[PDB]
Formats: structure tokens, sequence, C-alpha cells
């Protein structure tokens, strides 16, 4: 706590000498992992391959004539250093100067001790820290942790696995989808109303046109506009903004994966979204027999179960639930166990069938109330084109055959509106849109965070480098 | 303008008979490229290949007995169709029901007419337009095209280029970087306060938290918490928000590319970003010699100059200005062409020298003032280590050595608060990272528009899909 004085000092003091304690460069010859790379399987305690270094000071140890560092380089990366060489005002420098946390470069031969080490020609402060590392046992707070994520990546190495996997499954992802042909697009964050999906948005006023503008909550309805626009296969990976609580699935900014493929349905974006999960698992993770912090394995292989929603309902619950199924009776059911038709099919059927699966599943074909941009079925009657997915308890994705028919559209818009209206303006210009002639196309969304999660065990608190 | 209620018509009365004209599904074989390039130089009138293609109808002309269509696939290639070879019926059908800007699917023979055609043994509906295309010729308006940028791509081949090389031109970005070890970061847009630039910011509210957030200006402070956190090469490609006037340069919603990178300074990003924005063109565009809308041609192939702004200020000027300049002296020099001595040096360069500028250049050694992120340059007093550069006269990108000291950073800050204070918060968490120790590293910026611009001439409300 005081530390933060004889550092502060220490500064000031290098300052005035002419050292720099936050030099422009350092001429930094190699990454730590890439000396340890070049020297495997080095005959311990005996190199002239002369390096220059960097690396943050996490562990000293001092001793007379000679101290020894650990350098750990960003990643991760160790390498030891030790301060005959050059210098007894070097030594005492490094002595007075050097402290726990300090990033430092040094100069010399690549060395192994009686581990690998560099031995110094020269050294240098590259900067100086103000302020010690905790020591992390004292385990940081989960909130602690992620209010100073900077320093989380530096103490704990699993901070900087997760960091690095999110990146790697998020290019997984850009991979699978290029590979397949799809084109991704920029599609605009701010709105003048916000569709797309259920949700109240955030609004913000602009100075430019003095008005609201309301942050997207999806990109839906954008990108419907380039598949009318001639594109065949388009997807966006990106923040979506829904002005609403936080919970372990749920915060108000999270990235979102959306993709739209003409001349396919439901059925065919099913496929996509398995292969795409399964593919990323590979990139990403390197197995699909997936390690949990449970201490359990979770498989992904193979091929998924798909199942309907009103048949496996009717199957939970003992009796024949389809779309004529009334209010009034699911109103009685739901009450027996312990607003609309819609509302209450998928109510009744994550109370039952949702909440007991177990492997990744499909369920499709829903109540048509609950999905307006969905289309209708196409032989049965009540229903939409749509599927969720379902990971290890976790709800991944959505898929749907695409409602391209305007009037339709309208319509499902009118409903809607009608339900909120407290005493009735629509998205015109989607709709306009729509009417220049939308190609049979299936949209999914899926969440990113929801991937990882359900991917590794992992709250949505760790799976973004900077929440709150 | 009447033809909206005859298209609505043939919708209600195929319903009413029974014909989908939104089917779910149309099982098209091939996209149009592919039965072109599977047939490029077909002896003409005169094959067995059976496809099914689909397409919007773009042009018709009906002959009694033979009707002929183009149709054109999303991306613009065309494929000619003629409805003997079945239906009187279906050829009734294509008359009366078949209109302009209709999505259409057709099986049949692959054939070249007297042009490449497919006579069909099939046809269908795959969407029925509710509103006509403009002629466009009729040259859509500039914000009409804007407005409605899902009828531009349809009916103007040039938008569609421009769509497709943006998306081009982000990718090449993302290969570049990648090639050369950046990882891509996702962070945060939703901020406590936003800061790494000077601009008014957007504010919405929270219903979560009951607090304002505010949307980011610029990634930098996050993105360098990332180094903190041992990054050794991060950017972040998305969009940043300035709530503040629209302009030839300027929009309040804008996609930034901005990279970090550990041990080098602004001289190594000035050839990363020239060898970027020189490998860009190469992916997206194919030559360095840039053809523009002019008729001219902008060579940006071979080295690029590099000039400081204090001295070629002072040769364009006539005597000597230095960091040592008093602003009275500035002010007297401003006048006699037609606040502090930072933004006068600056106004002062752009009047004189940046106006006069063709090549592409880099201006570099910066007013300390101007440039609060900045480090102090190495050896010259006074000035910062950033460069901006000019590329067909167009301001692409800057590139500085990063302040990593957090001592004098804070003073910059307080420098900054005081300035516009009315009677001052510093952004603690920052600071609190940059003392935790960020080593030397160079970072950088670029619009997006800005270099879509730079490289073709096209205006900032071509570059982006769906502005306003
Ligand atoms: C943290 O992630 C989320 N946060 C909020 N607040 N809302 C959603 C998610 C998320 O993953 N969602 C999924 C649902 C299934 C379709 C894709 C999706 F991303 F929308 C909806
Ligand atoms: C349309 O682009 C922009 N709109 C606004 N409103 N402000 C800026 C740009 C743009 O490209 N900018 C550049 C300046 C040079 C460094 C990179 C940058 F992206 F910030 C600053
Ligand atoms: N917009 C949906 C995802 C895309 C569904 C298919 N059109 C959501 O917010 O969940
Ligand atoms: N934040 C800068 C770009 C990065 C400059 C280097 N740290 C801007 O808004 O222009």
């Amino acid at each position: 706590p005081e530390q933060f004085r004889i550092r502060r000092d220490k500064r000031a003091r290098l300052l005035a000498q002419g050292r720099d304690p936050y030099p422009v460069a350092v001429p930094r010859t190699h990454t730590l992992a890439e000396v340890r790379a070049a020297h495997p399987d080095l005959p311990i305690d005996t190199t002239e391959d002369i390096v220059g270094v960097a690396g943050r000071v996490i562990f000293a140890r001092n001793s007379g004539k000679l101290c020894f560092a650990t350098l750990q380089d960003g990643d991760g990366t160790q390498l030891q250093v030790m301060i005959d060489k050059v210098g007894q005002a070097a030594l005492d420098a490094w002595k007075a100067d050097v402290d726990l946390g300090d990033i430092v470069y040094v100069h010399g031969a690549v060395i192994s001790s009686r581990e690998l080490s560099v031995l110094a020609d020269c050294w240098r402060i590259a900067a100086k820290s103000l302020r010690p590392l905790p020591v992390a046992h004292k385990e940081m707070s989960e909130e602690s942790r992620v209010r100073q994520r900077y320093v989380d990546l530096i103490v704990r190495p699993e901070a900087r696995a997760v960091a690095r996997l999110r990146i790697a499954v998020v290019r997984a992802i850009r991979t699978a989808l290029q590979r397949r042909g799809f084109l991704e697009v920029e599609t605009p964050v701010l709105q003048t109303l916000a569709g797309g999906a259920a949700a109240r948005p955030f609004a913000t006023h602009s100075n430019a046109l003095d008005i609201d503008l309301y942050l997207r909550i999806a990109p839906e309805l954008f990108l419907k506009r380039c598949i009318v626009g001639g594109f065949d296969k388009v997807f966006e990976l990106n923040r979506v903004f829904r002005n609403e609580g936080a919970d372990s699935t749920h915060s108000p900014e999270f990235s979102m994966l959306e993709t739209y493929q003409t001349y396919g349905t439901y059925d065919d974006s099913a496929v996509v979204t398995r292969e795409l999960i399964q593919e990323v698992a590979d990139e990403a993770i390197g197995t699909r027999q997936l390690p949990l912090p449970d201490g359990s394995v979770y498989d992904i292989d193979g091929e998924w179960a798909t199942i309907q929603m009103y048949p496996s309902l009717s199957v939970a619950l003992g009796e024949e639930i389809t779309p004529q199924t009334t209010v009034d009776r699911l109103r009685g059911i739901a009450d027996s166990l312990g607003f609309g038709h819609g509302k209450l099919i998928e109510e009744l059927w994550e109370r039952t069938v949702g909440k007991s699966l177990s492997a990744p599943t499909f369920v499709k074909d829903f109540p048509v109330q609950t999905t307006p941009l969905t289309r209708q079925h196409r032989s049965i009657p009540g229903v939409t084109e749509k599927w969720d997915l379902y990971l290890r308890g976790i709800e991944l994705a959505t898929g749907y055959s695409e409602l391209s028919d305007p009037v339709v559209q309208r319509e499902r818009f009118a409903d809607q509106a009608r339900a909120a209206a407290a005493g009735m303006v629509l998205d015109e210009d989607f709709l306009a849109a729509l009417e220049y002639g939308m190609p049979p196309c299936t949209g999914t969304g899926m969440g990113i965070d929801r991937l990882l999660m359900s991917l590794t065990g992992l709250s949505i608190r760790e799976t973004v480098l900077f929440p709150i």
C-alpha cells in the first residue's frame, strides 16, 4: 500500500540521473517463446547465441555477486535471467532500481542453469511499475479480476488462455463462413428504430440531427436488406445492445453472429450450424470430447437430435397439444404444475422438455405468435419454420426459414404493435425492401458468449475481456 | 405508382389458386455465374446439362409461343431464359403472373440463342415483387440511392462492385495483420467515460444500472490495457461513435482500425502502415496505379516521403518556427495570411504545407499540447513522436510511439480537464493500468471510409452500405 510511494520515488530519481524508465525503444531481438523454441533441449549447465529479450520481472532472487529473476513475456512464456559479465554499478542499479512487475530488457548469451536463462551483457528498464502485482493468492475475487482485467492477464495463466481462446473461436468462425463463401458485411449500429428481436433499446440523442437514435438490438432487418440487394451469402459478427437486465446468460452488450443464406431452409442452416460449431471446437479447442470444470466430458461429435416443440411437449404433458389448444387449457396445465398461446407453449416446453435435455438438440416448429419474422411452416398449420439449438443446456442459436412475404410480414408487425400500444408506427423501409422481393433464404443467430460458455463451462463474466 | 396495386392483386390471386409466390424452398442447383463458367464458349445456337437456376427478372420480351427474359443473379451475372417444351397453361401463367423485379426459378437445358440461355422444363415464382424497379435513368439521386441501398444494389452495377470492394478491403486488412501475428480483440462499446480521442460522446441511459453510459469514441485506452495485459500485437477493426457534425470526411458512426505493437516506435508503425495499405490495394484493387473518376491515375507504389511539421512549416512561412515560438507570434502570422500554441502550429501547417501535398506523405514530430496520449520525442524537445499519413490529400492514418509514463500521462489529462472545466475527474482506471507498467509500444489509427476514399475517389456516402 505504501510501496506505491517508493516506486514513484524510484521513477523520479531515475529521471534525475538521466536513466530513462520509459524509453521509446529497446532493441528486443526475440520473444521469449522464440528463444525457447530455439533451445528446446540444451545440456543443462552449459551457447554463443546472443539475444535481446524483454519481459516483466515476476520473480526476483538476489545473492551478493549474482541476482536471478524470472522474465515472463506477456503470453506467459518464461525465461530466467542472471544479472563479472558487466558492471558492479550495474548490479547495484539492478538491486536498487528493479522491483516486481517491472518490464526489463536484457541483452546477452543464452545458457542453462544448474532452467533456460540469459546471462546479461547489458540490461535496461523498459517500464517502471508504480504498483506491485497482487500475490494473487489472495485469489483475486471474481469482480476484481473483471474490473482489472489487465492485472488478471498478468497474474493468472487461465485468464491468458481464455482471452486467446475467444479470439481463436471468433477467427475459427470467420474462417468457416468464408470457406463456405459467406461475405462479412457492416450494417448500422445507430438506427432510427431498432428491430430484428424482442428487447428494449438503448437510446442516444444526436447533435447533428437533433433527434433520438437507437442502438441496434440485432442486424437482421439490415442483413435482410442485403439479401434483397443480391447478396447470396452474408454474415455479421459484432456487438448488439439490449437495454435490459444482466444474468448468467444475458448482458446488455454482447457479440452475436448472424448468417443469411439464399435458397436454403431452416433444415439447411441447421446442418451448417452444427458443422460450424464442430469446426470451431476442432480449430480452437482441438477436441469434440469437451473437458469441463465439472471434471466431466461433453461429447458434441456426431449427429444431433431434432425434436418438434408441440409433439415433444405433448409427450411430456401426456396429452395432444396443437396450435388449436386454447390459452384457457394451457393456463390450466401451467397452473397444475407450479399472456398468449405462443408464450405459454414455449414456456411449458422449456419448463418440461427443455430443462431435461442433455445431448445437443435442435427443437423446431415454433408457435406463429412468438416468431413474427420467420415463415409459416410449409405443410403444418399454425407453426413457423424456426429451430432453437440447445447445447449443454445453454440456448445457443436459432435458425429460420425467413419470411419474405411483405403482406404477411406487415400483419405480423401490426399484431405486435397493437399488443404494446398505450392508446402505431411500423418499420416502413424494411417492409418496402421486402416488397422489392427477397428470395427464399434461411437466417441464423448465435451468441459468442453462449458459444464459449456451452463449449467450456466458463461464466459470461470470463468470456469477455472487459465487462461491467 | 398505381402498379403497386396490380402487383398486390397478383399475389392475392396466386395465393387463392394454391400457387406459392413466396415458397420456402426452390431447388436451385447453380448460381448463374456457375452456369456461365461451365459454358464459356458454347457454339452459339446449339446441350443436355440440365440445371436449376434462380434470378430476378430484369428484362422481359414476350412473343406468342415463346417469351424471353433476363435473369440477373444478385451479383449481377446474367442468364437469359426462354419460356413446346412444357405447358400452354405455363406460358399463359408466365405472361399473366411474371412482372419485372420478380425472383423466378427455372429448371431445364442450357443452350445458346441465335446469348447463354436456359430453355425451361419447369418454372416457378420464388418471390413476387409488389414494387417495380426504378428505370434508374431516372438516375437515382444520391440521397435516394443511400436511403434505398437495396434497390441501388439491384439496379446499378457500381453499387454492387463498391459494396464488394469495401468487403474485400476489410478482409485484406485482417489477412495482412494476421499474417504479421496480430490478434484481433473485442473491447467495450459502452463505457462509463469515453476516451482515446477528442470528441463529444453519444450518451445513453442504462436501465440495469440507472446511470448514463457513453458510446466509445475510440478503443485506444482499452487496447492499451491489453498491452499491459501482455498482448504483444493486437488490433480492433470496428465502429466508433463521435457525436458531432457530418461532412465529406466525417460521419458520427464509422469503422476505424486501431493497431498496437510492443517494442517498436512510430518509425516502425509507419513502415507497416505503408505495407498494409499497399498490400490492400494489391489484394482488393489489383494495382497500385490507382484509377480515379477524375480519369487520372494515383501512384501509391514505392517509398513515401516523410517530412517534419515544424521544419516543413518553417520553410513554408520563411522563418524558423519551433516549440518556443509564442502564441502571439503564431497569431500574427495566422492573421497576416487570412487558442493555444499547438493548435496554431497544426492549423498553419495544414493551411500551408498540408493542402499542397499530392504524393503519399507522412508528417511527423507533433506539438506536445495537441498529442496528450503520445510519448515526448526521444531527442527533440517540445514535440511528440506522432505521424499523420496524407494520401491523395486525405487524412488517412496516425501512428504514435505510445506514452507509457503514468505520471506524465496524468499531467497531460490534468491540463486537458482544466482547459474545458466550467468552475475534474480523470480516467483513473486507465492510469491505474499504466502504473502496472506498459512496455514500449506504437499504436496506429486509420479510417476505413478514408481508406476507400483515398484509394478510389468515392464519397463517404458510397463507401458504407447503409448511412444516414
Ligand atoms: C450474453 O448473450 C446474450 N445476451 C442477451 N442479452 N441476449 C442474448 C444473448 C444471447 O446469446 N442470445 C442468443 C439467443 C439465441 C439466438 C442467438 C442470440 F445471440 F440471440 C440472446
Ligand atoms: C468518416 O471517418 C471519420 N469520421 C469521423 N467523424 N472522424 C474521423 C474519421 C476518420 O477517418 N478519422 C481518422 C483520422 C486519422 C486517424 C484515424 C481516424 F480514423 F481516426 C477521424
Ligand atoms: N435476430 C435473431 C437472430 C437471427 C434469427 C434468424 N433470422 C435474434 O435476435 O435472436
Ligand atoms: N485513437 C486515435 C487512433 C490511435 C492512435 C495511436 N494510439 C484516434 O482516435 O485517432
